């Protein structure tokens, strides 16, 4: 689990999204895992403006924050689960680190701020979704 709070936004990995997420919805991308909801307080993240491809990010199945190389955000089949049939995820970076399914929501941080939330992983292998092209977070 876990959300990142811009402004007046929380984004959440779309599976893990709540039923006042959906009532309160800004945007979602089925194809990228993500989901956007309305906020009444504002939140204290900052979200990345830059082609990092080095972060740290939380892993609550080691309690951990580790630092890690990523891959630069693209099409990446992920195989089919409870919450989706097998298909191409899009906007995805993927690392070579520790993930479990309830690791997602866990946050990717660069030295400019939130890259993007666990969303996908395999054996020793963890995948974000990215954010960071989502520029309108930043506005409106
Ligand atoms: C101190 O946190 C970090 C530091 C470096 C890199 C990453 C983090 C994680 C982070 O930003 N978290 C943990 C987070 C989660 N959902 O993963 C809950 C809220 C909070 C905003
Ligand atoms: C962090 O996730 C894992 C880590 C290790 C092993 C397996 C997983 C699970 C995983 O990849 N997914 C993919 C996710 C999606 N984005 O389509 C929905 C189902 C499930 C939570
Ligand atoms: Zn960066």
């Amino acid at each position: 689990s876990g959300a990142i709070y811009v402004g007046n936004y929380r984004v959440v990995n779309r599976h893990l999204a709540t039923h006042n997420d959906w009532a309160n919805l800004v945007w979602e991308d089925s194809s990228r895992d993500l989901l956007v909801s309305s906020t009444t307080a504002q939140g204290c993240d900052t979200i990345a403006r830059c082609d990092c491809q080095t972060g740290v990010y939380y892993c609550s199945s080691r309690r951990k924050h580790y630092p890690v190389s990523f891959s630069k955000p693209s099409l990446i089949f992920v195989e089919a689960s409870e919450y989706y049939p097998a298909r191409y995820q899009s906007h995805l970076m993927l690392a070579v680190g520790h993930s479990e399914p309830g690791d997602c929501g866990g946050i990717l941080r660069c030295q400019h701020g939130v890259v993007g939330i666990v969303s996908t992983g395999g054996n020793g292998l963890v995948g974000f979704a990215d954010v960071r092209d989502l520029l309108w977070l930043d506005e409106e």
